[PDB]
């Protein structure tokens, strides 16, 4: 009846487990979607409620694939245009990344994890455009995974935005998902653009997606992504030997009084193999670690390489291309 899959579920908790204590953080959570129907192959938390579907965080720099795809669904833009990428200001504050580049090309964009240079597309659409687009992949929406608890996250409306909350919203702050909403709007990067419902039973129907993007834009979505796995990406630790994987990395600052802290920070990781045709989607967050590093690359990326890595194996998937090691 239960689509959760022991073997995945064990690798998921000990694994999690391991970075938790090795961090010496607060809390966690991995998520294993299939990547075609939606059904959950593995879902652990740290003990405590069930902080995958009832918690939600801000996505950070794992949001920036979906204003991405908006920008190249479009037609507005393509793959190789090119980004003035530098620090601006919208009234008062200021949007920048941690390292200054003057320009980046989409690909750029995306392996370094460019603030700035996702808030450049999304500022050809309007508020409405956008809100529509996080709607439809179900930020604030609940999605009648069968749990409960389940957050809806958050998402205020367009017509309240100021315009700083557009900009930032691209690049993952001002609105709120459990990781379990993050990585089911992922499907929309791997099922062929379309949204999946979620459920941790063995489905007897295929599962209908709503269509959000093209076909063609998720494929072209899913290579851009490989750029994070490789060398000059912000997620080289997640490579899985074996296989190239879409991934994107996101560490944010915490919400305290609601002003952004420089001392506590969550670390999130998500991603899907094989890159070109993905069978598999894994999600992980660690909340505040305290020792070795505090980037989503070192605290995250292990993880998921080990999960992912175990994952493609038990679920009998062979590797794409040979081995280095
Ligand atoms: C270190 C990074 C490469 S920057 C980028 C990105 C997305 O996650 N993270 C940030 O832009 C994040 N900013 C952040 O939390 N806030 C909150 C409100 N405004 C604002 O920008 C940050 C975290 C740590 C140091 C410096 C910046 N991805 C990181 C990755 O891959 O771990």
């Amino acid at each position: 009846a239960l689509s959760l899959d022991q073997r995945i579920q064990t690798l998921a908790y000990e694994e999690l487990n391991k970075a938790v204590e090795y961090h010496q953080a607060k809390a966690g959570t991995v998520v294993v979607l299939d990547a075609r129907t939606g059904e959950i192959l593995a879902l652990v938390n740290t003990p405590g409620r069930n902080r995958a579907v009832t918690d939600m965080i801000e996505p950070g720099s794992v949001m920036k694939p979906f204003p991405i795809a908006k920008a190249l669904d479009s037609g507005k833009v393509d793959t190789t245009d090119t980004f003035n990428t530098l620090p601006y200001k919208i009234g008062p504050a200021t949007v920048q990344d941690t390292h200054v580049y003057p320009t980046l090309d989409v690909r750029g964009i995306m392996q370094k994890s460019s603030n700035v240079g996702t808030s450049k597309l999304s500022a050809m659409f309007t508020p409405k455009e956008m809100y529509d687009f996080y709607h439809d992949l179900g930020v604030g929406v609940r999605m009648h995974s069968g749990f409960p608890g389940e957050s809806a996250g958050v998402l205020r409306n367009w017509r309240k935005w100021r315009p700083i909350e557009q900009a930032t919203m691209s690049f993952g702050y001002g609105l709120q998902l459990s990781l379990l909403q993050l990585a089911r709007a992922y499907t929309v990067l791997t099922h062929d653009g379309e949204l999946l419902p979620v459920s941790f039973e063995k489905q007897a129907v295929a599962p209908k997606g709503k269509r959000v993007i093209k076909a063609s834009t998720a494929k072209k979505v899913r290579e851009l992504m490989v750029s994070v796995t490789e060398a000059g990406g912000s997620g080289i630790a997640g490579a899985v030997d074996g296989f190239d994987v879409g991934a994107k990395t996101g560490t944010a600052r915490k919400l305290v009084n609601g002003r952004y802290v420089d001392y506590k920070h969550v670390a999130t990781f998500i991603g899907f193999a094989p890159a070109k045709n993905p069978r598999v989607i894994v999600a992980v967050t660690i909340d505040e670690p305290t020792a070795n590093g505090y980037y989503s690359g070192v605290v995250t990326g292990p993880v998921f390489k080990q999960v992912m890595g175990g994952s493609l194996n038990i679920l009998g998937v062979s590797p794409t291309k040979p081995l280095t090691n």
